[PDB]
């Protein structure tokens, strides 16, 4: 069974989202600012969603996201260096993850496992390094314009969903 039509809000301490489908995904305006040390998301049978994540309520850990489909990802990660964000089974996705950080060269590493057709907006291009663990020792991705229309949730749902 999937959940549909439901807009899930990110609070402090939630962990996980499963079984979503033409669902919306966003951070809460509230509680804003008060962060745990470590902390890890994990994201589950997504489908025809719009995950838009523009705060996280952890400073340091990992946001996963596994069997994923036709969906949208906007990612704010924390300033940590050693921040992760491991992508696994996605499919035809639209990507969006930019760093909130004061550091001069600043990188977000994406690792992405059997990914497939997944759009990574091309003004991050300088700022991500995408590392393919599928078969660790080229249409997973590409590296694309599209409308970000100013990482409104519902718009990005009615322009691409």
């Amino acid at each position: 069974t999937t959940t549909l039509k439901k807009h899930y809000v990110l609070e402090k301490g939630d962990s996980a989202f499963e079984n979503l489908e033409f669902c919306t995904v966003t951070s809460t305006t509230d509680y804003s600012g008060n962060s745990a040390l470590s902390g890890s998301l994990c994201f589950r049978n997504i489908t025809k969603c719009v995950i838009n994540l523009q705060r996280i309520f952890f400073q340091t850990g990992s946001i996963f996201i596994t069997d994923c489909t036709d969906s949208i990802i906007f990612l704010r990660s924390p300033s940590d260096k050693d921040f992760q964000i491991r992508l696994r089974d996605l499919k035809n996705c639209k990507i969006l993850i930019e760093k909130l950080s004061p550091s001069i060269d600043c990188k977000q590493v994406v690792i992405i496992e059997n990914c497939h057709k997944c759009i990574f907006n091309a003004s991050t291009r300088d700022h991500l390094i995408i590392q393919d663990f599928s078969n660790p020792f080229n249409s997973a991705f590409a590296f694309e314009d599209f409308d970000i229309c100013n990482k409104d949730t519902m718009q990005l749902f009615r322009a691409y969903l």
